[PDB]
């Protein structure tokens, strides 16, 4: 996260590290046996970390649960990052409390204009690199649909929508990847792509999580 601020240690009690040796991707936990991440954050031998905040620190709060399977959406095309979503089932249920805790999934799509919180632990500089150690958020409205296709020319589908600030200095990173973008109480996006980290006139593009609510659902209906 760019431009962002600490976020305060398990305010955002659904954000989830994914850890391969090392904090590689972030994700959202949708109820105690599930989380969502990106398709593009997909690799074998994943443990999902809830509530984390300092990554590199035993706080006391934490709960490290390996993933028993994990599913990438049926139509993910890593070449165009359209449908970047995969979804990664606990190998035991989570213990939901104060600072671990579910996000709910999105009925209806998001509001253009509408002021969503997206968090990670991604890099923290534009041009540079620097890894926090504790979660980093950021408030960020989304954009409209002309700005973002606009913005990348043939490259934004009806499964991704544009958020953050055309001026630069705020935006997600390479690290917050898999991690929510959360409206109004609904996790209404996943960190997917963008063009660098905060420049001018490149938004971060995110998953449109409320086009894939129905094979959630099925998914986990029948896992
Ligand atoms: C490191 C690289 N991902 C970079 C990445 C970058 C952004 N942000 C942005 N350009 N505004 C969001 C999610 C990402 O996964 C990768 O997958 O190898
Ligand atoms: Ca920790
Ligand atoms: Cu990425």
């Amino acid at each position: 996260i760019v431009g962002g601020y600490t976020c305060g240690a398990n305010t955002v009690p659904y954000q989830v590290s994914l850890n391969s040796g090392y904090h590689f991707c972030g994700g959202s936990l949708i109820n105690s046996q599930w989380v969502v991440s990106a398709a593009h954050c997909y690799k074998s031998g994943i443990q999902v970390r809830l509530g984390e905040d300092n990554i590199n620190v035993v706080e006391g709060n934490e709960q490290f649960i390996s993933a028993s399977k994990s599913i990438v959406h049926p139509s993910y095309n890593s070449n165009t990052l359209n449908n970047d979503i995969m979804l990664i089932k606990l190998k035991s249920a989570a213990s939901l409390n104060s600072r671990v805790a579910s996000i709910s999934l999105p009925t209806s799509c998001a509001s253009a204009g509408t002021q969503c919180l997206i968090s990670g632990w991604g890099n923290t500089k534009s041009s540079g690199t620097s890894y926090p150690d504790v979660l980093k958020c950021l408030k960020a409205p989304i954009l409209s649909d002309s700005s973002c296709k606009s913005a990348y020319p043939g490259q934004i589908t009806s499964n991704m929508f544009c958020a953050g600030y055309l001026e630069g200095g705020k935006d997600s990173c390479q690290g917050d990847s898999g991690g929510p973008v959360v409206c109004s109480g609904k996790l209404q996006g996943i960190v997917s792509w963008g063009s660098g980290c905060a420049q001018k006139n490149k938004p971060g593009v995110y998953t449109k999580v409320c086009n894939y609510v129905s094979w959630i659902k099925q998914t986990i209906a029948s896992n």
